[PDB]
């Protein structure tokens, strides 16, 4: 690390966790605490480093007490060891889902804008086909082909072969989250999106489908913080 | 495939191919080199199908010569094997630099907007001393790294594990090739300037302003590899 | 050499080797394998001048195979050649490492002394960020490095360069044994509590304290080694 | 570089260099004579970075001014390129000797409070010879010879062989000096060493010796200096 970087870290991990000494005999129990649910509520986010001396200084301790909150944070999860970085908080339940949804916002909008302009009649035809077959689908396996089905019938004219590479894979790992995960966790978005299409609405499909992705997500993380 | 599709792409193949009969002890031969030929010059463009049964017909030959030629078109890479699509041409090194380039500029224009309002004091000091390296720099090797570092250092930031692994492995994969090729491109002699407007715009957190750079520098990228590619493919090197 | 030293040195390879007169068909041999005992046990000494006649007349026997028996040795490397002392008995790896460890606290300390004044905040950041890795670290290969640019972290602003050289040479003569060896050596948990000690005199530019606690790191490093290496040459390992 | 670094040395190099701003037009050259002149005082010691944005801000010019002054520094030989560093002042000229003749205190200095204990009759006549035999010398390589046959007779009884090995090259280094520039460039030093080792007085003996090492190494950088 850096000397100014450490020293804002400092600073961030005093104005979330303030600076109040413990007992000696407390300070293990305490530090523990305040670190846990800093960094379930987000408050210290994924990735900052948790450094014993750093921590000792702030609570005014040794820093044996640090290392044993520190060792039980990892037990529970919530701390994990980086090459280069040592201790960090560890990603949130959450957090791939986030990245996930944010990546194929960017690269799917990319796929919708580049196909829209030269989708025929016979990618159209096969779009309305697939979200016909999904109003009326009752497995919960063949809801998620149908749905990967109908997205790629609208990017079948993206001319970029390592972008559709990249889109189909977040398709196939949405798919088999949807065929895994649908049963314990509505076509109008679907035929939003179409429609658009049809009237080569570029921007306003590819608003259309940010939208139904930033609900996607809503509902994975919320069924993730589930269990 | 259905019956228009089809029919289409039999007389596309037929105008780009010809049909001429070669005997049979020829057949494999012939074929290997006119579909390459074609797919070299870019009359057989990528994603064009390639199915045994339709060349076989074309040719007026049986399917084993032309299954034999398309095992040596995908033993040179000229062609792949896609599910539901079977056998396409595949794309050529320039139409994949193309698409590479492009996907930088969408990814890395990302990964800036994200980065550059939360860069710090060391972030912004790294940046700076890897163009004052680069400044200085006359082995080839050493550019290409400290090029990467330079970019890296403006997405330092970038908190989206999935976004900054696909950053990373476009920018190690424009390390690599400047490793092996800029000694090549003779470019001559290079300028910092576009690297320190790009890090100025970036202090300033004149965040579109910074996308607007390293769009342009991009495509000033692209368009020098797809030169070299050019010269490469004439023996112009 | 001259008549007292020559014939104290007679007297004294006659006490360590005896003078039994080996047939000629195993003078090499037998000699070969007195010395090398006499050498590996302590009793001829580094630096003992290694003469072929002088070995030849209490052997009785001629040159030839004694010649032949110290090239054995020198292959060995349990002899070198030495200008002005000719073949002399060489210090062996126990030896040798308590040479290098007083050389290391020799260097270390002067670095020390001239570096601790100067540390910048961005050399104790650096310093305490490497400590923290080794809180952390399983991997024996890493725990060497790291090891190793903690100490060059505190000797940051030694602007003596052939001292630095020595320094680093020494250190990492230091990681390269510690990569191989530190698993078998057996130590059981490692504590920082020393390198967190160092730091923190390094930090308030306690000079002579820090100096001290280095001297005892070292004597333990050392202690260490040679305990470690006597276990080597028992098959205790 | 890290930010605080990179402050600390902008700072420094106002301090040292002052922050007017010259004409567009005076640029190059008052900034050359300026870090030039910094240099060759010491003012700037070996090993600062000279980075061209730095000096640009500094002086409040372009960043092309400072690349064309530094470039003729380091034609001047005052400047060089160091992997990861960048633009670096060189080492002046008696930089290397300084470093040496330390080096040699150092470890000579360990050697002399090992052997002195230890030497017997026959080292300190070796040593007594050595110094007779210089009283009489007039060839100016038989003087580098002796000088160094006196020093390693008073370390005849060190034991340490890797430490010897490293004194040995210095005093084969300042033989090699003094073969070749004594000429283009006493022994009452030589006998206070020897009379110090023979009451076994052994640190005034090492005093005396980083005394004799000090005369030594300002008579060197002299000599280079004048060239
Ligand atoms: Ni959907
Ligand atoms: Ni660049
Ligand atoms: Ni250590
Ligand atoms: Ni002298």
């Amino acid at each position: 690390s850096n000397a100014m970087r450490k020293s804002d870290r400092e600073a961030f991990l005093s104005s979330v966790l303030g600076n109040e000494q413990p007992p000696a005999h407390l300070a293990r129990t305490v530090i523990e605490e305040k670190l846990r649910n800093a960094i379930i509520d987000g408050s210290l986010p994924s990735g900052t480093a948790l450094r014993q001396q750093e921590l000792a200084t702030l609570f005014g301790v040794s820093r044996m007490p640090v290392r044993e909150a520190l060792r039980q944070l990892e037990a529970q999860s919530l701390l994990r060891v980086e090459t280069h970085k040592g201790a960090v908080v560890a990603p949130l339940i959450t957090e791939d889902a986030v990245d996930a949804y944010a990546l194929r916002i960017l690269l799917e909008s990319e796929a919708l804008r580049l196909s829209i302009p030269l989708l025929d009649a016979d990618d159209l035809a096969a779009a309305a086909s697939y979200i016909e077959q999904l109003e009326v689908e009752t497995d919960f396996g063949q809801i998620g082909r149908l749905n990967r089905m109908f997205h790629l019938s609208l990017y079948a004219k993206t001319h970029n072969k390592r972008l559709m590479r990249l889109v189909e894979e977040g398709l196939n790992e949405e798919e088999r989250f949807l065929r895994f995960n649908l049963s314990s966790m509505s076509q109008d978005d679907h035929w939003q999106l179409l429609r658009l299409a049809e009237q080569k609405a570029v921007e306003p499909c590819v608003e259309a489908l940010q939208y139904h992705l930033n609900r996607g997500v809503q509902a994975v993380t919320q069924y993730l913080q589930s269990q």
